[PDB]
């Protein structure tokens, strides 16, 4: 039971970005959070985990077709100072995954292998889910104003419920 | 209030030791997990959380003076096929960060700096115990031989209370 | 709403390879257990029951496209002593299925069929972990040894 | 202990039946299912896990003496339209197996082997129990008639308060 | 309502056959809880147990026939000092003991007397699943090896907690 | 009221002996505990608080008779490396107790105390207990092997007493 | 640890003893039971179970020694039809039992030992209040008359 | 990874006189448990304990650094007759400790090792506060008298309600 080297890469491909992805989430959470906007931090610190739920998928895929689960190789982390650049920064990244996604589905459904493919249309599913999230987030602030709409989300106290 | 550039880039050597531990540690138990060594796995998974808690109040510490952790970097991460190589690894990469660690607490101990030195103490009696845990496990293998101990780690039960 | 006969002939083989599946599994795990090497037999009769369920997914599925199930054959069914030549023909066998599941997903995906070729990922899902699983005992008891492997896995709670 | 060649092969002959019983029996059960008759359905699916356990036991009686149970062949296994048909088949499958366990259980009664007697007196008590019921609702079926039978074991309904 | 003498002796003989069982289990549990072997020592004390209640169903299946039960005789008692010598002569006293059995089950059925009969197949059946159990570890520890077996039933590692 | 010097001097000499004892066993559960071996650990430990408790009761016995209890003194303790030698010494140690609290009884109830020989009494049955525990122990252990044995003590422990 | 020939021996023979004496509880329980006299079924049994438990304590403390004890070999075991001769059995058994542990108990503390000598002091002890007991029945259906005893005794209170 | 000698007699050291503690505090209360004063025996005995939990975990620590722990010699142990000598010779063993400890602590500090030093502030503060209570003690029974305090302590041990 093997595979060809195409998949394997695609998937480690996938592998790099998700763990970039985890990065660059978990320091803009701790960032917003020292600022001292709660509730972004804590939806981000959210989409972090779900984001190592993705990588341990992946993981557990790729180990089952007997590869080298890479942990070395990193792509570009980028932040920034304020909300619209960071949004700004995640929604490319989301754009560059999915398109990956797609055209590694493509080409990997071409050869007849199916579970990989499963996990991948539940990934891009997800990302699609996050990116739709953040188009929003930056719509509703170009439309509102930067000052008012962090000042929607500080708080100092917790709720009971 | 501010930090001297020093105790920056400790702190971040640090932050990058841990985050390689994260991966090697992480890594390590999946390739147990698959093999189909169990009670290690667990062990091992547990040491990645408490890495990770480390890696979590330590870039909170730095965030904390005026600091800017990079994620970007990583060490060199090593993989093994047996238990011994890795043990070893594993050994090699907890040495060097004690080191590292005895060094920068006594430089900012010298330079009006106490909340990262009990930091950086605490990080340390962590790690030492890991390494005495690592310790007795090769003086254990080596004496006892690899295949009858493999045989105690492998028990395919699943109880629940 | 009439079934199409090269669908129906896909489902029938992979149906009546599912029944000897199960019937070698039964065979072999109280094959273990009169031997007394429980956590095999469960283990091997779980996975029995789960063969089972596919089996009845198939026939279901099978009914609702206005077809004919028939069960009045089956594929050779071969058993063993030792651990390790059952392991290896279960091995072969679940290579063998995957295969041809593989060429008929291909065919009735191209043929715009669709439920079919869903439960039929769903099968090459479990039979693909379960490749996972007899590989990696394998390895495992060869490198252990059988006698070494057998004793001190001996286990009750 | 090692057992008589004869009582092995008369135990793999009764296991070939019971399972060419319990193939049939899940077949009716799937295909009244589908027509739409859910008790009946509901029914033989506990005839067929009876016959299931039956199997079991047998098998571990058989293998118990040291025997090689295969299950490799089987019976000829028929299909019926109609609820009256396959009541005939299933009145034929067990007057057979009855036959068979009657003969058996005379034939090795005489050389001192008695457990396997018993297992085949519970199995001879449960299928002529089974043929029981299966020719009473045969005759029921004849006097009531078929559509006016078949029209009180249907409903749509799936009923469950809590 | 008095038995034949016959009957009265085949009762007495089986009897005596189980009480000198359950002297050997007692005895052999006593054994291996002194060597420290646990698993052993319980089994073993479980199955002298069951031979006391057999004990007692012949007793009083014997009493009922107006008889006078004999706690005079035993059979001879074996020992030995590893667990080959245990099993075997275990296996020895439990394949007489099922020949015995045979013998009264024949005899008893054709001279009129069912419950004693009765009691003679299910003390059958029991015995017989004994000497399976027997005859599968015994080739176990054949296989596996004695001390790498051995190792096993003894185990010191907090079994306390559950 | 007041006792004779043997009795008092008895006394003392066994203070000593147990003060030996609780240390020497601590050491041996402390350097088991780091060694990785679990259960052996949890034994030594509680074999370490019922000579603590015999310590308590025998300094209870002696301050009654308005004696001067003595810790300053302490006997030869002895460390191990590997299982072996640790189990001599302590069947060494045991060995000296016994045979001193055999003679020291004799001798006091030749002189008039039963109490005091009654809490001697009770010190020999749980010294001879150990003793049998131990001895059993490393019969095992020479039979079965150093290393095949240890395999069964350093994991799979798990205490949920919940 | 070896201990001496005199006390391994005196332990067997007092094994022998109790095991008959176990036989025999457990007979004329049986027998009791089976005429209808319920609670002197109910004492015997309670009084057979004690035996059984006092036969494994011993049997216990003889395999600490070292020693090899034996199940082969039995005393006479004897049966009786009424109360009166079953209840001299036991009575005549229990005394030949208690000399014997008398002397057995004396031998012993000579010889320097302890724990046997206080497991034989709790069997004196428990033999002493059944003997008492069995005297004081005794006595009681001697004075009372067989009839009216056996009246007393009977339950009849089968639920089916 | 083991450490110099300085360390390993300061702590064998420390090891001893904590042994020798423990005696001396149970067999201080077992004598004022007998004379009826039994409040005092309570609070004697729980020194005793916690003095016992201080020489197992620093022999613990002892064998963390890989050493041969010494249970064969003994300090001087002193009795007395009245609450006062008890309570001066307990002081100056506590008064040696403090100062023993601390010089320890000191030249171990000096000397690139923490969590040694982190277990002696740890007994340095338990000892300083059974000073303070002993001080105290004595203080009060000076103030007062010694039939007084007696009256004061002792119940009578009814059991009877
Ligand atoms: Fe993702
Ligand atoms: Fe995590
Ligand atoms: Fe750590
Ligand atoms: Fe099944
Ligand atoms: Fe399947
Ligand atoms: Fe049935
Ligand atoms: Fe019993
Ligand atoms: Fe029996
Ligand atoms: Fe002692
Ligand atoms: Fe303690
Ligand atoms: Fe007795
Ligand atoms: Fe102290």
């Amino acid at each position: 039971m093997q595979g060809d080297p195409e998949v394997i890469e695609f998937l480690n491909e996938q592998l790099t970005a998700e763990l970039t992805a985890i990065n660059q989430y978990f320091l803009h959470a701790k960032l917003q959070d020292h600022k001292g906007w709660t509730k972004l931090a804590k939806y981000t610190r959210a989409e972090s985990f779900d984001e190592m739920r993705h990588a341990e998928v992946l993981t557990d895929r790729i180990l089952l077709l007997d590869g080298l689960p890479n942990y070395q190789r990193l792509f570009h982390v980028r932040v920034g100072q304020s909300v619209t650049e960071m949004f700004q920064a995640d929604r490319e990244v989301e754009l560059e995954a999915i398109d990956r996604l797609r055209r590694g589905i493509e080409v990997m459904r071409a050869k007849h292998d199916i579970t990989s493919a499963n996990v991948f249309e539940a990934i891009l599913a997800d990302e699609e889910h996050h990116i739709d999230y953040l188009e929003t987030q930056l719509d509703l602030i170009e439309k509102l104003g930067e000052s008012l709409y962090l000042s929607t989300v500080i708080e100092q106290t917790q709720p009971d419920p």
